[PDB]
């Protein structure tokens, strides 16, 4: 019960940032109950769920959220139950990484991108070990606090209660199966994505064709600045094999080596 019930009046909405098929999300301010303390927040209005049971399976994933604590996990602050349900999150200045790495191509330097992967993979860690699968895991749902440290936005879980095909393990595609370990796919396509500075995986390509490409050993091509144990340690994440797949324990210190000597695993435009 880590989850803060709060009052209409303790926020205002001051722009909408956006609006998914989820719900819609506003940068605001909220002053908490007896605070003379002004937090910039968002706002995740929920969309048609008025039906008693669904809100109680919100509420329910809501405190799930609100118990998941990480420096990398984008945090629940509370949730305002009026009208609507209203999902009042931290703020993340810079957008989702997506648009940023797109946004940023020329300055963005070896040294970040791969910090930025031991951060998506320290908090898909802590999932795993409270047993929690992310489910969403793509560029567009990693969010900047600041360009040194990106968070991941758990709202899989949440989301269930318009299908990602190039996202996903082969499993999850044709077997409807989530493990940690298809988690361990899609951050391959999500690591992908940053080393392209925010490419398209299989462009052009139907959704309907992808099964049987994977099947056909066909993968993502090697990003130009991917060095060898880079592309690698991507190959490893699409391996058919579910198990066969590195660990997010595994990834977080292949990564954490690489970062200590960032071009010499990344081949940028200097230096
Ligand atoms: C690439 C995927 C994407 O756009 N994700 C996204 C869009 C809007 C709102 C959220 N939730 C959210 N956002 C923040 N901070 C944040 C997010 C996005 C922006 N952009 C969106 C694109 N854009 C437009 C449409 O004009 C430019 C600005 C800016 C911004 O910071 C002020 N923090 C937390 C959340 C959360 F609720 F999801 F937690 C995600």
């Amino acid at each position: 019960a880590l989850l803060r019930i709060l009052k209409e009046t303790e926020f205002k909405k001051i722009k909408v940032l956006g609006s998914g098929a989820f719900g819609t999300v506003y940068k605001g301010l909220w002053i908490p109950e007896g605070e003379k303390v002004k937090i910039p927040v968002a706002i995740k209005e929920l969309r048609e769920a008025t039906s008693p049971k669904a809100n109680k399976e919100i509420l329910d994933e809501a405190y799930v959220m609100a118990s998941v604590d990480n420096p990398h996990v984008c945090r629940l602050l509370g949730i305002c139950l009026t009208s609507t349900v209203q999902l009042i999150m931290q703020l993340m200045p810079f957008g989702c990484l997506l648009d940023y790495v797109r946004e940023h191509k020329d300055n963005i330097g070896s040294q970040y991108l791969l910090n930025w992967c031991v951060q998506i993979a320290k908090g898909m860690n802590y999932l795993e070990d409270r047993r929690l699968v992310h489910r969403d895991l793509a560029a567009r749902n990693v969010l900047v606090k600041t360009p040194q440290h990106v968070k991941i936005t758990d709202f899989g879980r949440a989301k269930l209660l318009k299908v990602p095909i190039k996202w996903m393990a082969l499993e999850s595609i044709l077997h409807r199966i989530y493990t940690h370990q298809s988690d361990v796919w899609s951050y391959g396509v999500t690591v992908w994505e940053l080393m392209t500075f925010g490419s398209k995986p299989y462009d052009g390509i139907p959704a309907s064709e992808i099964s049987s490409i994977l099947e056909k050993g066909e993968r993502l091509p090697q990003p130009p600045i991917c060095t060898i144990d880079v592309y690698m340690i991507m190959r490893k994440c699409w391996m058919i094999d579910a198990d066969s797949r590195p660990k997010f324990r595994e990834l977080i210190i292949e990564f954490s080596k690489m970062a200590r000597d960032p071009q010499r695993y990344l081949v940028i435009q200097g230096d």
